[PDB]
């Protein structure tokens, strides 16, 4: 069976995912414990096994990367892929190196608090903010997404509209188009899908490409993670 | 200096100890994470290094031992010592495996709550309990502590105080003798020594040879542990 060693670890309450290889001719394992990620190593005595975290010369905690990297992270990589192939309007410049995804509604006090909070990234062309709109809020909200949706310039209509806080006249069309609904209707299931009904719903990648999420204004702390500061 | 692995260790808030021999050709280092003990492993390939807890082959924490006894331990030690010199009085077989003292006050409820818990050990033989009196909670506390003392059998006088939750009639002496007050005031330092100043205090060993605490009354399962079950 399982290194005597390994079962022992496995009795403390670890279920094993895989076994992988690890330097010095010592074997690894990767498992978790409820909800967080564990690297056992076989020792090379191969009498001994060491549940904890590898580092090496040059600081790096190799155990923190690989569970990252296939534990945490993976799942949520679809998702990232779903806001990527949606209908969101550009706040900054399309090469910039950071992504930040929100999902905002027209009728929302916090979506404009952040929008705000993060123009000194946006200008500075180092974050680009995708907005993939919903209307959920308030009986207009809808309308009021599609009329943006339907403007001229989508994008330039949202970021006037946000830094003029929903003060922005609109033309409000007679209905919202089939197409209008298709996006806000998609959006809002994909929101939905991502685990957060309240907006702003942001998110961001970090830790080894793990989505990551932010709810509601960001403080300043999370404000400079999203931001990738 | 120390390999690099281990120096990027203690920049993660650890303090060393000492080294120490590890099995598979692993060097150790015991140290500290604030007030947390921890144990790293330098591999073999000697560009690594773990943090964490070695388990063998029987499924023993060999890191936990490591640190309990060499870190948890050894400074309560001369405590348990100190205790063991001072005048307590016996309740249970002399040869009972596992020793428990309390400092007491006469004036205690749950002092005799605890001491009626506490039977089914001592009377099986398997528990011994040591009392150390004190006399700190009452203005009459000193004098009933100290008449105890005075009695022809302590040890059966304090049984049978306890058992009757107080109301055993004593032959209290004109004043509290010289050698009943050192015993009180030397047992109330020795309380005071040990960060508790509330009865009962009760001590016992247990994680190897931790010197153990308990104030007030034990719940079941400190009690259970308490009683060495």
């Amino acid at each position: 069976e399982l290194p005597a060693p390994v079962k022992a670890i496995e009795k403390q309450g670890i279920t094993i995912i895989k076994t992988f290889d690890a330097p010095g001719g010592m074997k690894g394992y990767l498992g978790k414990y409820q909800d967080m990620g564990v690297t056992i190593y076989l020792t090379p005595d191969g009498k001994h096994a060491i549940s904890g975290y590898m580092y090496n010369e040059k600081g790096e905690n190799l155990s923190n990367t690989l569970i990252e990297k296939e534990i945490y992270a993976p799942a949520g990589r679809e998702m990232w892929q779903r806001m990527e192939q949606s209908h969101w309007l550009l706040d900054g410049k399309k090469d910039a190196p950071v992504i930040v995804y929100v999902f905002a509604d027209p009728f929302c006090p916090y979506c404009k608090q952040f929008w705000q909070q993060a123009r000194p990234w946006v200008d500075s062309g180092k974050v680009q903010l995708r907005t993939l709109l919903v209307g959920v809020i308030k009986p207009e909200s809808p309308a009021t997404a599609a009329a943006i949706l339907a403007s001229k310039d989508p994008a330039k209509t949202w970021q006037q509209y946000e830094a003029s806080g929903g003060k922005l006249k609109l033309n409000v069309p007679a209905n919202v188009s089939t197409e209008q609904m298709k996006v806000l209707s998609d959006n809002e299931k994909l929101m939905d899908d991502l685990g957060a009904n309240v907006t702003p719903a942001i998110y961001y990648m970090s830790k080894e490409n793990t989505l990551q999420q932010a709810v509601g204004l960001p403080d300043q702390k999370t404000l400079n993670i999203i931001m990738g500061n």
